[PDB]
């Protein structure tokens, strides 16, 4: 609860984006609390609830670099991708 943040929750959360996200920034949210575009600065590994572009994509796309980009380039999008199952 209190003696509970980020940097000490950190397990290694490279893939259950919803379901930890909103965990990580309401801790962290005193560094980037506005869902800032630039989310790829700070300890930062995904983005509030997120849309389910990025959700169905970093499920498997986290090879510790691509995310970066993956995290926030769903905002602009446009679609749904091109990975008919994912592996």
């Amino acid at each position: 609860m209190s003696p509970t943040s980020i940097l000490d929750i950190r397990q290694g959360p490279k893939e259950p984006f919803r379901d930890y996200v909103d965990r990580f920034y309401k801790t962290l949210r005193a560094e980037q609390a506005s869902q800032e575009v630039k989310n790829a600065m700070t300890e930062t590994l995904l983005v509030q609830n997120a849309n389910p572009d990025c959700k169905t994509i970093l499920k498997a796309l986290g090879p510790a670099a691509t995310l970066e980009e993956m995290m926030t380039a769903c905002q602009g999008v446009g679609g749904p991708g091109h990975k008919a199952r994912v592996l």
